[PDB]
């Protein structure tokens, strides 16, 4: 049984994507955009009222395996879209004027592995020449300052950059889709955990984006919004300046393709529970996070380009 208030295994998520599609065929369609290293189909949900020449927002969750609240947040947002379309002003406006490409789990092989073998797995589950060490960090795998400081050339390491930018079938699939749909995609959002942080470019070097100011004011305002449900406290900023150098990120790759609004959400908590966030925090984290998401999507709508 699927539940939006529990963490579901991959078999549960896969069946849910087939089902939420067939049950809401006018709001949602589903493609496979690639296959994983282990041959799993990477489903993508095109969410929105079918209409011609629509701009789009891309979102991904599940890039990293152990960050379970993130996978639960993609399903939640799809949940909000289906339940509140026709019932809430803003959501409704958003689905008529925009399509949402929601990739609920990028790193499907890593996720299965956190359910079967190791709860604290992050990377993919591809093999590496010369070692029996497994996995590439997808969010060091993108062609954007690829494999510079903050990424590791060691395969045994948790930030390993891969053998080439886009070496992971999963990264390649997600970058191929986005190049294939570049002229419609107006924003890029990537959901992660933990640390209650909203980051924007750049993470691959210490530099600030052309619209730093606008992204500063926009991150300030979504943190502020998010903070109005339960008063949860989020910090924000440019990635290199806020967290650490983290090159080969999808957020930077997308921005350098000309997707001007690009954000990484690092959800609950600050460390009490970490990656192992009680299922009893799903509902609240997603609800407070949805307010930040819609807040960004309403900005974008007002600032098309
Ligand atoms: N693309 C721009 C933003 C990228 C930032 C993103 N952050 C991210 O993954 N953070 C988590 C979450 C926790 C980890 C404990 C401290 C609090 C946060 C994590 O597991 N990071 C790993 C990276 C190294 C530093 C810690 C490990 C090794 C990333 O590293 O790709
Ligand atoms: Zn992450
Ligand atoms: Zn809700
Ligand atoms: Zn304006």
């Amino acid at each position: 049984g699927h539940s939006y208030e529990k963490y579901n295994n991959w078999e549960t998520i896969e069946a849910w994507t087939k089902q939420v599609t067939s049950e809401n065929p006018d709001l949602i369609s589903r493609t496979a955009i690639g296959t994983t290293f282990l041959g799993n189909n990477i489903y993508l949900l095109k969410v929105g009222k079918p209409g011609p020449n629509k701009p789009a927002i891309f979102m991904d969750c599940g890039i990293h395996a152990r960050e379970w609240i993130s996978h639960a947040f993609c399903q939640w947002f799809v949940r909000e879209a289906v339940l509140t379309y026709g019932y809430e002003s803003h959501m409704t406006e958003f689905l008529n004027k925009l399509d949402f490409y929601v990739l609920p789990v990028l790193n499907i092989d890593g996720y299965i592995y956190t359910w079967t073998k190791n709860r604290m797995w992050r990377k993919t589950r591809s093999t590496n020449a010369g070692t029996t060490c497994i996995g590439t960090d997808p969010n060091r795998n993108f062609d954007a300052g690829w494999c510079t400081t903050g990424a590791s050339t060691d395969p045994c390491d948790e930030t390993y950059c891969g053998s080439a930018a886009e070496s992971e079938k999963e990264t390649k699939a997600l970058a191929d889709f986005i190049r294939n749909n570049l002229s419609s995609i107006k924003a890029y959002l990537s959901i992660h955990s933990y640390s209650q942080h909203i980051v924007y470019p750049y993470s691959y070097d210490y530099k600030l984006p052309e619209n730093n100011a606008e992204l500063n004011n926009l991150a300030k305002a979504a943190v502020k919004e998010l903070a109005t449900l339960y008063g949860t406290k989020y910090t924000y900023g440019p990635g290199a300046t806020t967290l650490y150098l983290a090159p080969g990120g999808g957020d930077d790759w997308a921005y350098d393709q000309g997707i001007k609004y690009s954000f990484t959400f690092e959800l609950r908590d600050k460390g009490r529970y970490g990656f192992i966030l009680p299922e009893s925090q799903i509902q609240a984290t997603c609800e407070e996070t949805m307010l930040a998401i819609k807040y960004v999507t309403n900005y974008v709508l007002g600032h098309l380009y």
